[PDB]
């Protein structure tokens, strides 16, 4: 995917991590609550990793454009 897609993707992950943690109300069963927390930690792990993809994409064109400008 391209940058615009990566940003939408990141925001979807953040959105779904939030619907997921909202669902963990303290009237839920301990077993389910523990599983649900496991699922949120996993989605957040993917958010972090997408953040890196975004940083890499932004950085690479920042860098290329600067290399170019330092040539000679």
């Amino acid at each position: 995917m391209n940058l615009k897609d990566l940003l939408a993707h990141r925001e979807n992950l953040m959105d779904s991590a939030k619907r997921a943690r909202s669902a963990i109300t303290d009237d839920m069963d301990p077993a389910d609550a523990a599983q649900a927390v496991e699922n949120v930690k996993s989605i957040i792990s993917e958010i972090e990793s997408t953040d890196e993809a975004i940083a890499a994409r932004r950085g690479v064109s920042d860098v290329t454009q600067k290399l170019k400008g330092l040539t000679i």
